[PDB]
């Protein structure tokens, strides 16, 4: 089967595996110095953002990551949790793998008085959002962003 | 123009949580009195990175418009990015150009900041508010997700 | 002070002038063959084609526009009106043309025992929503077109 | 091994079988119709001078029906030639993922072409992304909102 925890500092390598995959899915391409200043970010403790990874008991190969963090709400008092990344490897889907990485954040983010999770996917992103209306809900919100960000 | 933004003080309060309460009306929810505490006195924190200001009516300096912004990270960027959470401006000062102001004083302190990386999310159905975030944005072709119960 | 009615063969050019600045609002051009095309099939009672006309009831100047059919559907015995098009001039908006203008096709559509009305809008059109909101309800769908078409 | 499924016009003789689709398609949309709705319909599809028609997918070994599409011609004020709604499309629940749906929504485009209306264009609701899946391949999403009168 699939389990999810977080990352330690010899997982770096699978992360990176899948954070380049990541970045070809959503047609990308970001400095290779920021892989190391995530990956920085979630090992340090004192930092709010980390990252989980999916590996199969089995053949024990990472082939899943979730990276999220926590920022503030003037609607509570309460932070919220936000998923900022979801990859399962192509090879690796339909398997649960999502789910559980989704369902791991939740569970995370209940310890951590944060319960409130939230994240956002492209509109034409159906595949994922399969997933999405199982475990959560569409916001009947639009994102508007800053003209030329 | 007749309307300036700035920073809230802590004489601003009483002006801020008037229209803290008519943009909770404007949103059909209710927040407990203490969240009003707790909001002002980030803003006040310089420590936290979570603003606030509004829009002034220099004529008499009567409050006019609110804005609640705040600092949060980003796995896409080494640098963080702006958030504007609240956005509110009374019925009888609307269309005056305080929106498009408030909005404006976000993307300067942003760019002071050095996070200028600005967003925010109305309700599919404000038409009025989308009027403004039109021409001082531009819609992202994504879709929010909640947690079911949140 | 404003007046809603089927348009007339008097109305033609008073017609003809709103769809051409209709036609500017959308930044097309449609051939001048397809004004008296669609003209004739309004006032051809066999065609279940219709335009009303909002008019300034101090004077006779038309200042609205709307084009509606009929059409069938498989879920249910009725048929449907559909709006295709709706101009208020832009001078007279505001004023409640809009509202009249589509209260009109309302009123014709329940006397056909067509009552069932909709249309369509951009989805940045935040003007004309401003209306529909009031005299409709979004639904929850999302349009699709053949590929080209 | 390849499924090998064949797409045609709806016959009498299809009835039965058309009608256990619409049913099935009812129960997704967690709607009931009357089953006088289901006559009416099909009485449309038949009638050459009514144009509303049915195609229906069928498996070629056993001529067993596991697709249905209805679809219609209706004016435009945008143009001289009219057009083509794609109603209702449904695919047996054990028969997707194996091309049904697409090989429907492609003979209502031939059929649209022989017409001499071309543009076919459907919606789908907002939620449905297992559709979704199959109409960013065939057709694209317009940037339009649906409006509805109230109460309908
Ligand atoms: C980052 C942002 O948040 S948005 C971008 C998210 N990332 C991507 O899109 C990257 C590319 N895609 C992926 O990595 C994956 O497809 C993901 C992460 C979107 C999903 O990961 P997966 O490991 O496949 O998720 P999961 O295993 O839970 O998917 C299976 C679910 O989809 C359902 N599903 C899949 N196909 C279908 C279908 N055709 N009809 C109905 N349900 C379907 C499954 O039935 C299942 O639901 P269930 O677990 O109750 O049975
Ligand atoms: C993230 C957020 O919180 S979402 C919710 C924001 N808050 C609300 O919706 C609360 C209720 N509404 C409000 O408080 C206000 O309507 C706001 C804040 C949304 C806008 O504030 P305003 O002070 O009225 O903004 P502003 O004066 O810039 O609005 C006018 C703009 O709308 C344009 N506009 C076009 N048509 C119209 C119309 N029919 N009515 C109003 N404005 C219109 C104006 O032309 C103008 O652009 P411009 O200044 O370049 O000419
Ligand atoms: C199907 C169609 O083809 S989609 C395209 C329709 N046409 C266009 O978009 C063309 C360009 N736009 C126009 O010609 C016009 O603006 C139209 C047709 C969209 C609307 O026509 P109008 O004559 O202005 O409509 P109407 O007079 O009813 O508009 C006033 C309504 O808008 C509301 N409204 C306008 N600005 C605001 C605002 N800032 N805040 C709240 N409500 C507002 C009014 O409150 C009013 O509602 P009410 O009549 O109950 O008081
Ligand atoms: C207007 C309309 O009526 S709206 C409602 C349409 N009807 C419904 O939703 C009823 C319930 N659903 C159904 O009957 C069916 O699932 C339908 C009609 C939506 C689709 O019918 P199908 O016969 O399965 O379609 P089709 O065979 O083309 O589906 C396969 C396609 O989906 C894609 N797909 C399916 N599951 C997945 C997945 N998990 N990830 C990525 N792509 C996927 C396939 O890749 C394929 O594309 P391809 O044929 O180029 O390889």
């Amino acid at each position: 089967n699939i389990t999810v925890r977080f990352v330690t500092e010899n997982d770096k390598e699978g992360w990176q595996r899948l954070w380049k995959s990541y970045q070809d899915f959503y047609e990308v391409s970001f400095p290779d110095d920021l892989d190391d200043f995530n990956f920085g970010r979630f090992l340090d403790p004192n930092i709010k953002m980390w990252a989980a990874v999916a590996v199969e008991s089995s053949s024990e190969k990472i082939i899943g990551m979730i990276n999220f963090f926590n920022h503030m709400t003037t609607w509570d008092f309460k932070d919220k949790i936000y998923i900022n990344d979801l990859y399962v490897d192509e090879n690796s889907r339909v398997k649960g793998a999502g789910g559980k990485l989704i369902q791991f954040v939740y569970d995370e983010a209940d310890k951590l008085g944060t319960p409130s999770v939230y994240w956002c996917t492209d509109e034409s992103n159906h595949r994922a959002q399969l997933l999405y209306v199982k475990v959560g809900y569409k916001a009947p919100k639009i994102l508007y962003k800053r003209k030329g960000y």
